[PDB]
């Protein structure tokens, strides 16, 4: 019993964190096999960030200008290349701590753990969601760039995110491990708009199922609804429209609790229209959307 | 910018997790140097838990009855002893992954990271507080017993908690690494009362300081208060009385923000008396008490 915002154990990722220095800028890199991945803005100075020509900037750099340090040992850089917004530094040594891994581009609404790092050293781990507007509400300071987001399936680490930038609104933006930004963001010191962000409806419903399982049932009512009626309410409250695909992934939780998905939707509809009236659900006074249906199943069954 | 419920990187602790089996019961153990620590209830059957005589139960067991498995390799048990509510299994091999460590008994209101484990395998990491009533609101299932709570200071892991029991109210109880329970709990299948739990006032004030630093300032008002006036309000709302010691630890945050501690108390007083009026602070619709003043300083400065 109990429900927590749980992150994956960060050990396999800690063994991959390195510090990358280029000139005066230092940030985090990910050392997998004989390649170090880091944000390409490591090659910029503060003046460059206003409007960087990354190709021209990288041309003034050689293998010896990239200082890669793993813990306390220096790695020899024998190759460098830019792929989208990431730099790939070929080193002469394969990381002995390289776990089984994959690079994956996650979908908005999906969750992942973040290992926040400074100077190649891990400082903390937290669980977050990729917002529908492709931003993350992380906790990152200067020096955190290159910190990564991941998921773990038994022994395989699926890297999904690399931190690049804090928008003027305090929210965060980054790339997949191929250097493609999630969202319309560019790695430039210019005001950039994150779109209107919506609440991840399917995740809120999954979290209401987690609440029923853990004993918080006060919100369950004698009502039901339809996908069309519920979506009229979701639209009014800036919730993502619920589709049959979302209903299908809620199936295991609906089977476990015996509460049909559309019945849970009617509870959510009443919570949206009436608020919580000063009550809490799973220790929260608001509707939580950072737990996918898979996260609820994993946590509620103890998957290691 | 941004403020998250961040846990310590769990890597140094993952390398210590083992599975301990005794008869038909399996739970988690902590392998440090040549000793495996686990809850003593590993020696009980379901029938024993109603009223166990642990000394009599342990006498029927020999070194060979304790099956300790680290990952996939078996450890040879050469000694066994009971210290309070923990079993200490001497193994013939020192854990090569033993980090620098200490055993510490934490105070109520202090925070720590938990590495939830099943069959000696880590499944998740979350940050929590030891409640003033010595319980923790964790996320633990059957098989999680022996999962540990810790803090990390540079390279030293301070182990502070071992999970033993879920109370009939869904809250959790456990021991320090010397087997002493936090609270009045006994490792027995009997209804046990956790006292009245209060909100950790100093942690809420530290979190309001984290809010001001990150931009959420709407709650700041034109008022001030005294320790005695504030404590009258704290008493009414079941908040821990604030002492000069608490004011002293809030000093660094007060210096950083330029908001005197008693001015922050007046904001908290108005929030307690008026609620949030539908607003949020750091993405929360309630007053958060799981961040100590040290956690706010560490997170807001990027301590690795
Ligand atoms: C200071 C900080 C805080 C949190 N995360 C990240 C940062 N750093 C930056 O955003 C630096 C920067 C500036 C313009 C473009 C890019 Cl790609 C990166
Ligand atoms: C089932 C479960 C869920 C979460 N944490 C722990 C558990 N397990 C137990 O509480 C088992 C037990 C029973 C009576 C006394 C003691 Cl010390 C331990």
């Amino acid at each position: 019993s109990g429900f927590r915002k749980m992150a994956f154990p960060s050990g396999k990722v800690e063994g991959c964190m390195v510090q990358v220095t280029c000139g005066t800028t230092t940030l985090n890199g990910l050392w997998l096999d004989d390649v170090v991945y880091c944000p390409r803005h490591v090659i910029c100075t503060s003046e460059d960030m206003l409007n960087p020509n990354y190709e021209d900037l990288l041309i003034r750099k050689s293998n010896h200008n990239f200082l890669v340090q793993a813990g306390n040992v220096q790695l020899r850089v024998i190759g460098h290349s830019m792929q989208n917004c990431v730099l790939k530094l070929k080193v002469d040594t394969a990381n002995p701590k390289t776990p089984k891994y994959k690079f994956v581009r996650i979908q908005p609404g999906q969750t992942f753990s973040v290992l926040a790092c400074y100077n190649g050293s891990p400082s903390g781990v937290y669980q977050c969601a990729m917002r529908p507007n492709f931003t993350i509400k992380g906790s990152f300071l200067n020096g955190s760039c290159g910190s990564v987001g991941f998921n773990i399936d038994y022994d395989c680490v699926s890297f999904c995110y690399m931190h690049h930038m804090e928008l003027p609104t305090g929210v965060h933006a980054g790339t997949d491990l191929e250097g493609n930004f999630y969202g319309p963001f560019v790695d430039r010191q210019t005001a950039q708009a994150a779109g209107t962000d919506t609440t991840i409806t399917v995740n809120v419903l999954a979290w209401l199922y987690a609440a029923v399982i853990n004993g918080d049932r006060w919100f369950l009512n004698r009502f039901t609804t339809t996908l069309n009626d519920f979506n009229l309410v979701a639209m009014k409250y800036n919730y993502e429209p619920l589709t049959q695909d979302h209903v299908d992934i809620l199936g295991p939780l609906s089977a476990q609790t015996g509460i049909a998905v559309l019945d849970m939707c009617a509870s959510l509809k009443e919570l949206l229209q009436n608020g919580m009236n000063g009550r809490t659900i799973l220790g929260s006074a608001l509707l939580e959307d950072e737990f996918t249906p898979f996260d609820v199943v994993r946590q509620c069954s103890g998957v290691t």
